[PDB]
């Protein structure tokens, strides 16, 4: 029984893939990414649309699982407010990196997924009663994904991974 927040991210994926499909990447990545010109400075939303736009089943398929259930797991014990502002922050934070080692062409919730990552392990590891934890083993998952992909390029893993870090240090500091 995943909540609110869970379901519409996951229903908004969805969305923008079909649109993407229906309409080709690069149509829906003028609307909907990072500003790729001074112009579009102001159009406050690409810096957190990039995050909706995936260009393969795999690659939305992927997102969206461990979105569901980490996400989910944050979202039933610390509430949608707290997934929220992991999400948003993520985005762009990890969207900012991303752009300056590819431009601005890039997008999904990859980044989004690390800060996850990052913030129900250490967070499960520094403060257990919060109700949430990532095994063991999907943590080697995940740094076997990153080095992975420095070889066989997203620098949106490691920005993400760090500001998931960062506020589960932060929200895990009233030790309990």
């Amino acid at each position: 029984r995943a909540g609110p927040v869970t379901w519409v991210m996951m229903i908004a994926c969805v969305v923008v893939f079909i649109a993407m499909q229906i309409l080709g990447d690069q149509e829906v990545m003028l609307w909907l990414a990072w500003p790729f010109d001074p112009t579009l400075k102001f159009e406050f939303w690409r810096y957190f649309t990039h995050a909706l736009m995936h260009f393969s089943l795999m690659h939305i398929l992927f997102n969206l699982l461990w979105w569901w259930y980490l996400g989910g797991a944050v979202e039933k014990r610390l509430g949608s407010g707290k997934l929220i502002v992991i999400t948003l922050i993520s985005a762009l934070l990890s969207g900012y990196v991303q752009q300056k080692f590819s431009g601005p062409w890039f997008g999904g919730l990859s980044g989004v997924v690390y800060a996850l990552m990052g913030y129900v392990w250490l967070r499960g590891e520094r403060d257990p009663q919060s109700g949430i934890y990532l095994q063991r083993g999907l943590i080697i998952f995940a740094l076997i994904w990153i080095v992975a992909g420095w070889f066989d390029a997203n620098g949106a893993h490691i920005a993400g991974l760090a500001v998931g870090l960062a506020m589960a240090f932060v929200d895990s500091l009233n030790a309990r």
